[PDB]
DNA sequence: TTTTTTTTTTTTGAGCGACTGCACTACAACGTTGTAGTGCAGTCGCTCTTTTTTTTGCTGGTGGTTTT
């Protein structure tokens, strides 16, 4: 289901996918996840936030 | 295939046009001489702007910098 999430700034929109990640999680361990992101300066800082919320970021692909 | 020395600057404006001095003949005043007009040459001032006009792909799109 295509779902959009209307929001005003981004630090909802990455609590809302922090609540998605740790609400449904993946059924295999090493399937990657795909964030899609502007550019390669905005994936950095969805990784820097990611990894401040989670304690860690990896086997998330940015395309 | 190797390798040596070394510390002195220079030069540069020219054509246009006038000022002044000396020679040179024409002609009228008193055969000869003084004044006037022009030619030629040495010397010298002067003077040489102003300015601005533009398209270029931000990531046009399998794209993306950096760690072992």
């Amino acid at each position: 289901m295509l779902r959009v999430y209307h929001s005003n700034r981004l630090d909802v929109l990455e609590a809302l996918m922090e609540f998605i990640v740790e609400r449904e999680r993946l059924d295999d361990p090493f399937e990657p996840e795909m964030i899609l992101v502007q550019s390669t300066g905005m994936a950095q800082w969805l990784q820097m936030t990611l990894s401040q919320k989670f304690g860690i970021a990896a086997n998330i692909d940015f395309p």
